[PDB]
């Protein structure tokens, strides 16, 4: 009687975190709603439950690929990592 | 009737920071005393007047070299630098 996939949990700045930009403050979760999930907020840390139509959400990291993509590459900066 | 070089103001821990090392607490103080400086402390800056026999002593660098070479060189790490 319920098809959507089980709740993921990712820290709120995740997403910038893995983007390497700061997002305007509540980015993650408005883009998670924007595409269906239900996200609640406790701490600095987000639940997220996909929607039905959406079983590739497993994931933090599919979940930051939502945020990004919307958002856009381009504000992505382009920084050489510092090789060892 | 006064031989002594110009004082030179040194922050307290610039030694440990050229060094790499973080040198007890005082290290400092105690081997520019030893070396014959008039050292006296305000906050985290030290006033140092080397004596008349040092006139080599002119600068902070000069007093950094005095407490790495007392210390000892083998307490330095090995640390490789990032290199762009
Ligand atoms: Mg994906
Ligand atoms: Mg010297």
């Amino acid at each position: 009687d319920d098809w959507s996939p089980p709740p993921i949990r990712m820290g709120v700045d995740v997403p910038d975190r893995i983007a390497g930009v700061a997002y305007p403050q509540g980015t993650t979760a408005r883009r998670l709603a924007q595409i269906g999930a239900v996200v609640t907020h406790d701490g600095d840390t987000l639940t997220v439950t996909p929607p039905s139509w959406r079983p590739d959400l497993r994931q933090p990291a599919d979940l930051v690929e939502e945020v990004l993509r919307l958002e856009g590459l381009e504000v992505i900066p382009s920084v050489l990592p510092p090789a060892p």
